[PDB]
């Protein structure tokens, strides 16, 4: 009876296996735009993805993820609220059954159709597992998706999803450039938080971009054809794989803009 997004194993159940679910710095959160404080000391975010090396794409029964070669300084995040250099290790998405839900973070209670998470680890900790045990171990760049015009840079991802329909399928996935998933502006909100999936470790500096990307209905339709289940099990479409907003508690959200 493992964790998921259903009625009997979804977010309201996760605290039983992972008591940190009720912790002091859980994610996602609602970003109340009027309450976030503009911090003039925040630096521009530096996103250096020119030498990224994608390796593989995998349906793990919770999402799909593109994994990168993170064994050298390739695709790195720095600046912004961060101290030091963070290596990109994977990206994945969360999305809805309908376009009015799917994001994890919300902005003045607005839900987007999906959210992209680009997961990076602090190189001072040597590997992603070690980094996950530190309060400043990971940095996730979060990008909202709205439905409208297509994102051309996402098409290579959506076109291979039919090859990883069910849980446990993977494929080779080289030469994918994550720069094609970014909006024009790198203005952001930031706060200290957690993984949004089990094990829910409190190790993430969240950097959530203010500007969404647009993707087409046909692109998000292909996300919704994935399956949570393994092949041969009853078919349950992979939709609504998002954790709702959690209590902000004793945290401030800072804005890089305004
Ligand atoms: N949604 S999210 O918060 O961006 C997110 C989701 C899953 C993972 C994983 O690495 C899960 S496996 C794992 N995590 C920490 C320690 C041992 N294993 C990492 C992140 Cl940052
Ligand atoms: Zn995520």
């Amino acid at each position: 009876h493992h964790w998921g997004y259903g009625k009997h194993n979804g977010p309201e159940h996760w605290h039983k296996d992972f008591p940190i679910a009720k912790g002091e710095r859980q994610s996602p959160v609602d970003i109340d735009t009027h309450t976030a404080k503009y911090d003039p000391s925040l630096k521009p975010l530096s996103v250096s993805y020119d030498q990224a090396t994608s390796l593989r794409i995998l349906n793990n029964g919770h999402s799909f993820k593109v994994e990168f070669d993170d064994s050298q300084d390739k695709a790195v995040l720095k600046g912004g609220p961060l101290d030091g250099t963070y290596r990109l290790t994977q990206f994945h998405f969360h999305w809805g059954s309908l376009d009015g839900q799917g994001s994890e973070h919300t902005v003045d209670k607005k839900k987007y159709a999906a959210e992209l998470h680009l997961v990076h680890w602090n190189t001072k900790y040597g590997d992603a597992g070690k980094a996950s045990q530190q309060p400043d171990g990971l940095a996730v760049l979060g990008i909202f998706l709205k439905v409208g015009s297509a994102k051309p840079g996402l098409q290579k991802v959506v076109d291979v999803l039919d090859s990883i329909k069910t849980k446990g399928k993977s494929a080779d996935f080289t030469n994918f450039d994550p720069r094609g998933l970014l909006p024009e502006s790198l203005d952001y909100w930031t706060y200290p938080g957690s993984l949004t999936t089990p094990p829910l470790n409190e190790c993430v500096t969240w950097i959530v971009l203010k500007e969404p990307i647009s993707v087409s209905s046909e692109q998000v339709l292909k996300f919704r054809k994935l399956n949570f289940n393994g092949e041969g099990e009853p078919e349950e479409l992979m939709v609504d794989n998002w954790r709702p907003a959690q209590p902000l508690k004793n945290r401030q959200i800072k804005a890089s803009f305004k």
